[PDB]
């Protein structure tokens, strides 16, 4: 079992960033290597946007996400993460 990205991106599109974080935690906990890095990276991008919605800094989370996603193949786990990272960056003004 791996995330159904259609559902996850659905939450993201609906602005439920914290929910994306909560839904991916169980997968990250069971994951290893590249897959674990990808899951944590997506979690950190969601976390960054959630923080900014509260008027709090999101760049620290974006930086950590980039560190995890750096060097991963794309797509991975059926997700085009380069696009998601691109969107997060734009939303953060990064």
């Amino acid at each position: 079992m791996v995330p159904d990205w259609e559902e996850v991106l659905g939450l993201w599109r609906a602005g439920r960033y914290y929910e994306v974080h909560e839904v991916l935690e169980p997968y990250w906990l069971k994951a290893t290597g590249e897959e674990r890095r990808l899951l944590q990276g997506v979690i950190l991008l969601a976390a960054a946007l959630h923080q900014r919605r509260l008027g709090r800094p999101g760049l620290r989370n974006l930086r950590k996400a980039e560190a995890r996603l750096e060097g991963l193949p794309c797509p991975l786990m059926g997700l085009d993460w380069r696009s998601l990272l691109q969107e997060a960056r734009r939303r953060l003004g990064a």
